Formats: C-alpha cells, sequence, structure tokens
DNA sequence: GCCTTGCCGGGTAA
DNA sequence: GTTCCGGCGCG
DNA sequence: CGCGCCGGAACTTAC
DNA sequence: CCGGCAAGGC
C-alpha cells in the first residue's frame, strides 16, 4: 500500500509543493512537506487522507496543516522525518518499481499535466527528472518527445504522442 | 487535407 | 511555490 | 542555548 | 497550464 502513495504524493510535492528545510531566529529550524493546490476541497478530500495514510503508517506524530493563502490553499506536514523519507526516495528516483513510477508519473500529471485531455503533456524547468519519466514511458510502451518549451523561463515539456494516447491514460490515469 | 506537435505569449495557480 | 514572521515545547 | 513542531502569509514565478 | 498558429510528414 505504502509505497504506492508514497510515490503519488512525491508526484505532487515535486509539482506542486515542496520539500523545505528551514532556519529561524537562533538557531531554530523547521522541516516542511509541502503540497499546494487552489481547490480547498480537493486538499481535504482527496490530498490530506492519503497524507493522513502516510503518516499513521510510517508513525510520524506531526499533524497535517491546512493553511490559506492569498492564491491557493497549502498543505504542510512539519516533520523531519516526513521530510528526509521523502527526501531520500527522490535522490533514489531511478530505483522505482514499475508501481512506484506508474503512481509517481500520475501524481505529477494531476499537478502538472495537460488537463484538456486534448493533447497530453507535461511541464517542468528540470530536464533531467523529464528524462527520467521519459524513459519509463518508453519501456511502458508510451512514446514522447521533450523539448524546451518556454525559453523565457527555461521550463521544458514532456509531449506524450497521440499514437499512443490509450495506452497512456489507462496505464497511469485509469 | 487532416493530424500531430514544435513554438510561443499571456496569465492563473502555484 | 519559497522563505520570511510570530509562537510553543524539549533536553 | 540549540533544535524541532505550530500557524500565518508576504513575496516571487513555474507552469 | 492554456490554447492558437503553422510546418512538417503520411
Ligand atoms: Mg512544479
Ligand atoms: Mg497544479
Amino acid at each position: 500500500n505504502v509505497s504506492g502513495i508514497s510515490a503519488y504524493l512525491l508526484g505532487l510535492i515535486i509539482s506542486d509543493g515542496g520539500l523545505y528545510k528551514l532556519k529561524y531566529k537562533g538557531n531554530r529550524s523547521e522541516y516542511r512537506v509541502v503540497i499546494t493546490q487552489k481547490s480547498e476541497n480537493l486538499i481535504k478530500q482527496h490530498i490530506a487522507p492519503l497524507m493522513q495514510f502516510l503518516i499513521d503508517e510510517l508513525n510520524v506524530k506531526s499533524k497535517i496543516q491546512i493553511v490559506k493563502g492569498d492564491t491557493r490553499y497549502e498543505l504542510r506536514v512539519s516533520s523531519k522525518k516526513l521530510y528526509y523519507y521523502f527526501a531520500n526516495m527522490l535522490e533514489r528516483i531511478r530505483l522505482f518499481n514499475m508501481r512506484e513510477q506508474i503512481a509517481f508519473i500520475k501524481g505529477l500529471y494531476v499537478a502538472e499535466g495537460d488537463k484538456t485531455l486534448k493533447r497530453l503533456r507535461i511541464w517542468n524547468k528540470n530536464k533531467a527528472l523529464l528524462e527520467i519519466v521519459s524513459r519509463w514511458l518508453n519501456n511502458l510502451g508510451v512514446r514522447n518527445t521533450i523539448h524546451l518549451d518556454d525559453h523565457r523561463h527555461g521550463v521544458y515539456v514532456l509531449n506524450i504522442s497521440l499514437r499512443d494516447r490509450i495506452k497512456f491514460v489507462h496505464t497511469i490515469l485509469s
């Protein structure tokens, strides 16, 4: 159970939130696992109980916080343990098994994919990350390309070929 | 001649 | 998305 | 005194 | 993220 939900959550974190090691007025600190999202409902209904499931399984004692901001809501767990659990998992991403790869790619697409489904695309500034995913998708028989989509901000796009539309949607999304 | 997809500019949602 | 701010508890 | 959870949100920009 | 434009192939 745990590996799949972890990879999915990491997907969301990487793309719509982040992992933060903080240093405050002497000499305090904080370790944060964050996912931000426009919809408070999606955070409470879908994301938070998955995070809560993981927290319980890992015996993390921190609580899930939901903080209102100007433009989005923030799901935040303040936990050194959870922070390293995800940061280490991120470093070892190349060792993911198929269940984890599929969950992670799914997270990526929910967070930052072409949601219109007329085109199948994933955006990110991290080319290296997209190239891992690109390799995974090839082994799943999903052809794709990576190109610099935005010369302003250095944002690359991973475009999934519509020739493999069906296989992508059914393997990754459904 | 239709589809796919590279390219790019605006602008919310991170 | 990121890192500032203000709290608090703990050894 | 040094570190780590809590709650907020101004500030900045990648999708 | 979105979505219009258009250039490149069956
Ligand atoms: Mg992102
Ligand atoms: Mg998003």
